[PDB]
């Protein structure tokens, strides 16, 4: 239908969107802390600890298969890296302050990008 097609153009939008939002937040990870997922060959425990993990390499391949119907899923999975980060690690390791810092400079660019999908539609 014509409907349909006007949808994934709207779809398709996004994803431009989110892509560029996405690239924004993983420049405030300049170290690859978050790049890529936790190698659970190096970390057996890990699943122990963190029933979701996520990761920014994770997040594309979902972002490029349009999997993203909203910011707030998007952003969900965004929260998950961070999350995840501050409970595995204390607060004296660099990874855990790797994540403040994400989290911290992050909001700035998702505090734009809320009224940028608000605007266009
Ligand atoms: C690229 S990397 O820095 O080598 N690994 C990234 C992960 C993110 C995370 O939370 N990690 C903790 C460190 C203790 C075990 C799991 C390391």
């Amino acid at each position: 239908s014509m409907e349909q097609v006007a949808m994934e153009l709207r779809l398709t939008e996004l994803t431009r969107l989110l892509r560029s939002v996405l690239d924004q937040l993983q420049d405030k990870d300049p170290a690859r802390i978050f790049a890529q997922p936790v190698s659970l060959k190096e970390v057996p425990d890990y699943l122990d600890h963190i029933k979701h993990p996520m990761d920014f390499a994770t997040m594309r391949k979902r972002l490029e298969a349009q999997g993203y119907k909203n910011l707030h899923e998007f952003e969900e999975d965004f929260d998950l890296i961070i999350d995840n980060c501050m409970k595995y690690n204390a607060r004296d390791t660099v990874f855990y302050r790797a994540a403040v810092r994400l989290r911290d400079q992050g909001g700035v660019v998702l505090r734009q990008a809320r009224r940028e999908v608000d605007s266009i539609g």
